């Protein structure tokens, strides 16, 4: 009923009339202001996960980019997200790339992106969410937790620097942050993935992170691309277990163009997202989770629209999911359809809840 009218008839309509930017602008400030439905699935306890630290009454989040400076956050929760993420935010503000520089591929259900991390700064993003911050910390005792990702101003000469100073301002602020090594739109940056970079980068973040006070101290993940080699793989394997790295977010959108792809944008430059990320991420899932004997928690990401897609991440290894290309073509009722259809396949394939399917596919 509902999720037809919006997958038929809303989203074509947002979609046809407006840009993507600013179809997303007019979203973000739609849910900002909590005009949506109100949102009528209740969360069974089948899909509590227990992770980070924390408990996640749902494990399907908003992915990073669709509330990059903190405005909706509550409005997402009402949407029913089990946890939002925040960002990418920058230390300083800066303006991300000249537009146009988001593409719809309706044809393949995908997005190509190249904002460049467009963002207001850590102090409007720390103001933001100081005003909110009690509000947050009984939503986490509720099971709605807070992620916060952390990037690099395009200009700054130490990158390390920029993700320490992000700790520093909003780690205090987040149950989560995410050390985001893997935008394909800023020059440099995946090249942190790499082992010594990324053992000297992580070292810092987790030094900085360890001199926060308990009740401000975040778990720290590394959100990585789907474009990385076994190599890469096998590295960043490495460096997360001898740091202790509280896990992994997998993955960022892809440079690659798989073969197939119909939209008639499908060679501008940027980062691809939706259903042709969907599977080259679930195998990246698949393979951390190897390279790290299952020991560290994965957040699931890339082109998951369905209960099939967020169970197929599950089974392979991640403990929560997320979402936000979906929302471009399904709008807000593909949050509860994920979960209704997690749900029931849940049951039908004999698992208890959500933690019993983590990794299954493994076992
Ligand atoms: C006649 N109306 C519009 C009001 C009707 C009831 C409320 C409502 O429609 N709310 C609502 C809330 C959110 C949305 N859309 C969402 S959540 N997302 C997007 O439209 C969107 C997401 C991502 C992108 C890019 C940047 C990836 C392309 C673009 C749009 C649409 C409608
Ligand atoms: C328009 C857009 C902007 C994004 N911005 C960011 C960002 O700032 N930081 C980040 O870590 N990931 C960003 N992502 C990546 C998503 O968080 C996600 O990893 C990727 O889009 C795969 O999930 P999806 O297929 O469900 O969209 C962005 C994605 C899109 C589509
Ligand atoms: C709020 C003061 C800082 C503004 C700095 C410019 C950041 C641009 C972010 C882009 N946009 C507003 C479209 O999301
Ligand atoms: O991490 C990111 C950053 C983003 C951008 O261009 O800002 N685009 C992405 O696809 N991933
Ligand atoms: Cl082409």
């Amino acid at each position: 009923g509902d999720e037809r009218f919006y997958a038929e008839h809303l989203m074509p309509t947002l979609q046809g009339l407006l840009d993507p930017e600013s179809a997303h602008r007019l979203a973000v400030r739609f849910t900002s202001l909590g005009l949506l439905p109100r949102a009528r699935f209740q969360d069974s306890d089948m899909l509590e996960v227990r992770v980070l630290g924390h408990k996640f009454r749902n494990p399907v989040g908003i992915a990073a980019g669709f509330d990059k400076h903190g405005e909706a956050v509550d409005g997402l929760y009402k949407m029913g997200f089990g946890f939002v993420e925040i960002g990418s935010v920058t230390p300083k503000p800066q303006e991300g790339n000249p537009r146009p520089r988001v593409f719809r591929l309706p044809e393949d259900q995908a997005v190509i992106n190249r904002y460049g991390f467009n963002s207001h700064g850590l102090s409007v993003v720390e103001h933001r969410l100081r005003a909110r911050q009690q509000k947050q910390a009984k939503l986490t005792e509720d099971g709605l937790p807070l992620g916060v990702n952390l990037g690099k101003n395009k200009t700054s000469v130490d990158a390390a620097e920029d993700y320490a100073e992000g700790v520093r301002v909003l780690g205090p602020l987040a149950d989560y942050l995410v050390v985001n090594v893997s935008s394909p739109n800023t020059a440099g940056l995946r090249s942190l993935q790499g082992k010594a970079e990324l053992r000297r980068l992580l070292t810092k973040v987790l030094q900085e992170r360890d001199g926060l006070r308990r009740v401000h101290r975040p778990a720290v993940l590394v959100k990585i691309a789907p474009d990385l080699t076994s190599q890469d793989k096998e590295d960043i394997a490495s460096v997360v277990k001898e740091l202790g790295i509280d896990g992994l977010i997998v993955t960022n959108t892809t440079v690659s163009r798989p073969a197939g792809l119909q939209g008639a944008l499908r060679s501008e430059t940027g980062g691809l997202s939706g259903k042709p990320l969907r599977d080259l991420s679930t195998q990246t899932i698949r393979e951390m989770y190897a390279l790290t004997q299952g020991r560290v928690p994965i957040i699931g990401v890339g082109g998951v629209s369905s209960g099939q897609d967020a169970l197929e991440k599950i089974r392979a290894g991640a403990s929560l999911v997320q979402l936000y290309t979906a929302l471009t073509f399904w709008g807000p009722p593909v949050v509860g359809k994920v979960k209704r259809e997690l749900e029931a396949l849940l049951k039908e394939q004999g698992f208890g809840g959500v933690t019993d399917a983590i990794g299954a596919d493994h076992r």
